[PDB]
């Protein structure tokens, strides 16, 4: 009996926000949040209070702290059977990794359309805005190591297991609208020229190395992903903070046969928010489990992860009608010219209770769709489809993955399928194959139809030679680089060179660097210039010469490419630094606190030890953590109230906290004496845009430090923080 | 719809004789057979009428007929995901089989004690008559690989896994009471010696090979089992008729934790039979399942094979009283020294539903023991404890094989042990160690008791120094081997000489041979003189002067060795051909069948072609099979009813039907003019023993048959047998 | 100090007619045959006369007959590396068979071609009739697990691998020139009519069953290759007098770039021979390592096996 | 067994040693190491019982455990001295 005798040790079952206690398993936190899929996995989740302990064949141990040995100081004896099966269990505990997006972070939720979609798709999940789906998401990063740090520079990994009525769909996606390679045979060369190098396996989590620009340097169909990477978009705040996209063109098919191409969206309710580059770097050795954490804490906290699902719809007739390819996975669809038509909302309510059992073992396939779906020609998604089965048998360890629990259908599965390694099903059928009369053919294939029929693939006409062969209608490379780069504001622009000089000054090989900045000089002059500035490079005449790459359909930008440039701010769910003194101003604190409590913003008292510190009114105020040990890089926005600012103003954390967050752009806000602090980080004392400071935290305190929090960051600031030492 | 119209596709749900029905998975014939873990594997038991035939993944297929191609006579597209996970299933199909027992068939039963046992062991399961257990028992051979055939001369497995309250009781023996080798190291030598021999992998299901008599001959320890395997002990009639053993001393522990000696035996309820070597060699060609399909279909017919549980029971103190150690594998128990106490019934009454999940799968392990049993010293035992968990790592994948629906517990299983490849079980405790305060310590460890406590190992004292030595007081070998062969009948004898002296004629080098015949010297002369004349070998006056070994505690003999000294003969469950001809006289068949039913044997109709033939009186009678097509070697006894018995008089396959029966020593029944047939085995006009005939097949015919049946075989009739061709 | 005195324990390293001399591993046999494969697998092949008993660590045993225990008569102690080695490598000797053709018998052997075929292939391997490529072969039944018998009525395979100097080139045949089925989607569907039943495992080696003759009645595409398994065909007398076939159209791709449309055919040099039924299923029983055996027992008496 | 796919992780090259071994252990997951003796068991005469058990000694010899005394019940029990 080893628990508190005040029941401390157990988190309340109700929405708590982050910090408030400790975390749990999903059903223990939120055992009323159910869904058909969470209520399916009933049968095998186990449960431990009041139970004997055992072994796995169900024999009670009597005394699980010792071996059994020939005297108390003698040797083991092989006869210990419960030793070897305890031990045996632990040194299998492994599975290999995924190839990529080894490192991610998951949650159960739900799935409902906005209204019936039957008139251009007969998929049952989108046939009636009173079905809802359950879903299984995994978000996760695409170089490293399951043990890797979330926040690295990379592309992010979006997917979705929707349960539906008529099949698993997975919907496989990133969060850029493109890939790096046009045709899957490249893949491995890719990926082995991103992942760490194959003498010394560095670098972990990071492109910044030789090989990786050494294949973009030769591969100049990689520049728009690359732009993508190398911007803001590569550093998310949040999952909850970022777009989902499916890349590829697939086809939509109704009822009355006729297929239109889609693209897949995932918009952010919750917006658009990414980290700056100093701060993301720093931020995966303070807490390289940030994203997993944040994702965790926000739905423990009920402000669950949303994303409207959209589509960009093409017909038929218009294939051919844009200056790139539909099928080209390196090229976007402009939402200028297409634009996004919203289908549905997908809400993340509920933790797993086991990491490795449902997130670690969850399978995810793009070529797991369903009746009313389809896929196109595009090359990339053709070996795809050979690529996501084949994986499983290492990865899993045989063909029966599918009965791995987070991996079942709700829906029911038949077929003449047999045996295999871990075989759940106990198959009763007579007959294990078809046609077969001593079953009377069961279970039987069903026609296509407007509902529940079978999947036959749209019949489209095929016409080529058998060739290995890139399509000319591919060979265009610059175009939506550079579109990508017009559409991004201009300290969205300064954060893509900066990430490409960071990037390239960690390129060891010279001539390496020369040849991705002539790449650049290929998509825009202004770019490559400043980008090989920092390099100490200069642009010959040549490259000063060359012509920019055309328009795309006429654009010379499209605002929906920039994270900040149309404010999309949503303040619920972030996050605010209070760091205390000895004896705070208390009406200060209630202010504060009650502001931030009406908008959905958590917050976190910090001081420079644990326990607690007493308020001018005799206020016991808990302390979450130390300066040191939740800085500024895991928070939205810093507030110092009003008291005795002496115990604080000379400890040097203080004084570091408040010049990380400033440093990072992040909205600071002084009250009464905290003001002292403007003299730390050098504002004039008529104050500037993004601090925010009064007498006290009363009136319109409050009010402008959450409108500053609803812009993210002091992007206006940027010109200062350069020559501060932080 | 393609079942035929009047149904004949589907065994009908109820028992039926061997050959009436098709065979069919044991929920599906026996649906309302049900005990506790039949129950519990509901969960996993899948149905298929009525259902849509789906990928895995639940998608409904529209065409199983055909792949996905561009153009009807075009290439195969990558896109075919559904022909994918088809095939990829398909190639996968396949794990390891077992290192050695790879051929086996299987059931499930219960088992029922006759009365507590409480005074003797806290086991749970024998703590009371009205507790019923639960079973799964599957028999095997030892050598051939999971293709081999069944009626080889071969040791057999008699492994029996008990679904306890208190855990999983694995108690893994087989049809001879000790084993071939002495110390568990030993065993990949003794295993590989008598596998196929690694340059050619030859021979499949045979010990009569170099490398078995090799090690043979220079391990004496061995002679004892392979006495026993020499014997007709090596080839069963059926796994429901020959005893299983434990073979190890263990121990019981009762709740004052008092340790009795104990050797486990299984007592066969329809007695021992074995074939006839001739006959069960020819029969691994001519029906290479036939113990698997006989065990089928004796559960089918509700012949359920039963076995009575016994024990040998040995005070601690008595440890030293005999003149071999009870440790040592290699030597029994004689049952007139230690009787066995009978103690409880197993009945085997359903198959399973598919072979591959219940039989291939299921794992079995002689260290799965429950509180009241305990292990001994023996040094075989010892290093079996290592072997059955770690092989099950290959062969089922991982660490989690107890998660296979057919190896769970039916009692509680809970503990800190985590994840694995296929990991089933989502545990929700906040905790996986202990001693945990997040969870109050759940699941908790339980102190030893009398009922539903915590394992504990008897105290045993040791004493010794670290050695690799064999205890001396292992070092006889020979009188174990004589006591045996002084126990068996004289034609039991013959069939011992005869087993020896065929397979060492398969010896190709010859001193091996000799080597052979030098050890049999050692066991007793007769044994070895008749073996050399076999083999062209004349004894030395020195082998002619060996001593025989003594007594084994003063005993001359011990009969409960022999299989037919003491008789115990039960007919029900037994087959008779019965070889029909175009004009039966319907009176005989009356009859026949009559007395058959009565006794539970059952019989099928043969004839030269299938359909029907019509009687003498127009009863039509349906044919099983030609009489080439179910051979003498399939049944135990044939009649030949009267009629015109000129239609099959000049048929070589009905005269060789009895030249083959007579040959292996089995009854014949011949009415009216079948008499006729007499001459084709050269039967005197008065009779003999075993040949019954009459007018006709009245009353007294039956009783004269089915009392020979009761009896086996005709052994008097062996003198006879060298003189006719077949 | 085991073998006999007068060396009779070991095999005549010359050839020798069947039953002479005990089979022996054909490096042993043969010493003096070789090929480019068969050299080139040297790096990995072990001896063993004159060479100490260890650990797969290298480390010496010295009693290979005892388990370490507490007192001649004590417990197994865990600190026993070199029994748990021993015992953990033979637990995890098998590995999955062959989903199909898992029981098959192999050899070494070579194959040259009588002309340059430069006109119609230019595959290396065919260009000159100088040019020896090794081979290995492996014949097989189709139904029957690794442990079933030789003398089944079955489908045989025949396949070749010929190491050729641009690559590994696999030629996987059977001995009739057709297949049961003529889609590849059917396969498990067929493969599991002739298998044996799923809820009892039965019958091994036979097609002789319910679920074969169901499937067949209902796809009539499987008539022409079950005519010739039901043919003397399906029981041949030896793996060296059956045809072997690549049964699909394959293409042959000169240096111009010609196509021409093939297909593979292997002819026995000791022509083509069958068991009759009642001999076949008899011998299932009487030796199930009939072919096996017939094959080994032909090369090692230098009856080698030859195809056109 | 897991990590390294089965029970020939010796022959991972870098696992190899680089003295000689030599026993009667086969076959397992990707087995390298073709065996040419006709014997796959000891004792056996047919290889005349090669490779061979070495007695311990000085240099080169078998490996022998030390003979330690070990005396007590068959507990699960912490040493007190541990406490
Ligand atoms: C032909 C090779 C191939 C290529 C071209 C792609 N993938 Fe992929 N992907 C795999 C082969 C693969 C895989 C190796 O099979 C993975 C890792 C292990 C796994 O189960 O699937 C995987 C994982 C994987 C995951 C992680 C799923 C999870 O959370 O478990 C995501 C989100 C994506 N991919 C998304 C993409 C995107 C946006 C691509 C470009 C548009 C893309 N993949 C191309
Ligand atoms: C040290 C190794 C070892 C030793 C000395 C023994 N066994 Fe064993 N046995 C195994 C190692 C093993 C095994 C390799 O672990 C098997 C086959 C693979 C497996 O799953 O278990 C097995 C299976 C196995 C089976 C078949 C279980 C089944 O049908 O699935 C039986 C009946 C026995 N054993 C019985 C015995 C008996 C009566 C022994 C002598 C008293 C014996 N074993 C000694
Ligand atoms: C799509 C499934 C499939 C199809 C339709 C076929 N095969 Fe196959 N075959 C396999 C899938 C397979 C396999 C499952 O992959 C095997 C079993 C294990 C192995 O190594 O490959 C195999 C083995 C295998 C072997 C044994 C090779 C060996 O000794 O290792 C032969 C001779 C053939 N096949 C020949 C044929 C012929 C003549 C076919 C008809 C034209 C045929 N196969 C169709």
């Amino acid at each position: 009996s080893l628990a508190p005798e005040d029941g401390s040790h157990r988190p309340a079952a109700e929405p708590t926000p982050p910090g408030a206690q400790p975390t749990a398993p999903g059903s223990l936190k939120a055992p009323d949040t159910r869904n058909e899929k969470l209520n399916s996995l009933e049968d095998v989740r186990k449960g431990s209070e009041n139970y004997a302990l055992t072994t796995n064949q169900g024999v009670r141990i009597a005394d699980d702290q010792n071996s059994l040995r020939a005297g108390s100081r003698g040797p083991t004896l092989l006869e210990d059977f419960i030793l070897r099966e305890k031990i045996t269990h632990f040194d299998h505990e492994r599975i290999p990794e995924r190839i990529v997006h080894a490192r991610g972070s998951a949650a159960h939720g739900y799935f409902q359309p906005y209204k019936s979609l039957s008139d251009i798709t007969k998929a049952d999940f989108l046939s009636d805005p009173n079905k809802i789906t359950p879903v299984f998401v995994r978000f996760s990063t695409v170089q490293g190591g399951a043990g890797s740090a979330d926040t690295v520079r990379d592309i992010r990994g979006f997917a979705t297991k929707f349960y539906t009525e008529e099949g698993i769909f997975d919907l496989v996606g990133n969060n850029t609208p493109i890939f790096f390679i046009q045709d899957a045979h490249k893949f491995p060369d890719f990926v082995h020229a991103v992942k760490p190098e194959p003498h010394w396996a560095i670098p972990q989590g990071q492109s910044a190395h030789d090989t990786f620009w050494d294949y973009v340097s030769l591969q100049p169909e990689t520049l728009h992903n690359v732009m993508w990477a190398m911007s803001d978009r590569g550093i998310p705040r949040s999952y909850r903070t970022m777009e989902g996209f499916g890349a590829h063109t697939f086809r939509l098919i109704n009822a009355e046969g006729k297929a239109t191409f889609v693209r897949f969206h995932w918009k952010p309710l919750a917006g658009k928010a990414s980290l700056v580059w100093d701060e993301a770097q720093k931020l995966t050795g303070r807490d390289p489990d940030f994203h997993r954490r944040e994702l965790w804490e926000a739905i423990e906290a009920g402000d669950f992860p949303e994303y409207e699902l959209g589509f960009q719809l093409i017909p038929e007739e218009d294939e051919f009608k844009f200056d790139f390819d539909l099928l080209d996975p390196t090229k976007l669809i402009p939402e200028e010219l297409v634009p996004v038509q919203r289908v549905g909302k997908m809400v993340l309510n509920r933790n797993p209770d086991n990491f490795f059992a449902e997130n670690e073992q969850a399978a995810f396939h793009p070529g797991h769709i369903v009746p009313g779906l389809d896929f196109t020609n595009d090359p990339l998604l053709q070996g795809r489809l050979f690529s996501y089965t084949d994986t499983q048998i290492s990865r899993l360890g045989g063909p029966n993955f599918h009965e791995i629990p987070i991996n079942r259908p709700t829906c029911p599965y038949h077929n003449f399928q047999r045996d295999g390694m871990h075989r759940m099903g106990i198959d009763t059928n007579p007959a294990n194959y078809e046609p077969n009369s001593i079953n009377d053919n069961w279970p039987r294939e069903t026609p296509p139809g407007p509902k529940r029929g079978g999947f036959e693939s749209y019949q489209e006409r095929v016409e080529g030679n058998k060739v290995r062969e890139r399509s000319p209608s591919f060979g265009e490379y610059y175009s939506h680089p550079r579109l990508f780069w017009l559409s991004q504001t201009p300290f969205e622009q300064r954060h893509i060179v900066d990430g490409f000089s960071f990037e390239l000054s960690k390129v060891v090989r010279p001539y390496i660097r020369e040849r991705v900045v002539d790449q650049l000089a290929h998509i825009d002059l202004t770019l490559a210039q400043a980008v090989a500035k920092n390099l100490g490079i200069e642009l010959t005449d040549d490259q000063l010469n060359i012509t920019p790459p055309p328009d795309v359909n006429g654009l010379k930008k499209d605002p929906s490419l920039s994270l900040y440039a149309i404010p999309d701010g949503d303040v619920k769910g972030r996050v605010v630094a209070i760091l205390l003194n000895d004896e705070v101003r208390s009406a200060d604190l209630l202010a504060i606190l009650k502001a931030l409590k009406a908008k959905g913003v958590h917050a976190k008292l910090l001081y420079s030890r644990m326990g607690e510190v007493t308020a001018d009114d005799g206020t016991v105020l808990p302390i979450a953590a130390t300066f040191a040990g939740a800085p500024s890089l895991t928070v939205d926005a810093v507030i110092v109230p009003c008291g005795n600012i002496a115990d604080i103003a000379d400890n040097g954390d203080a004084n570091y906290y408040l010049m990380e967050a400033y440093k990072h752009l992040k909205p600071i806000a002084l009250a009464g004496d905290a003001r002292k602090f403007k003299a730390t980080i050098k504002i004039a004392d008529q104050g500037e845009e993004g601090i925010v400071e009064a007498d006290s935290a009363d009136g319109s305190f409050m009010d402008e430090l959450l409108t500053l929090m609803a812009a993210h960051r002091v992007w206006s600031r940027i010109p200062k923080i350069d020559k501060i030492p932080a």
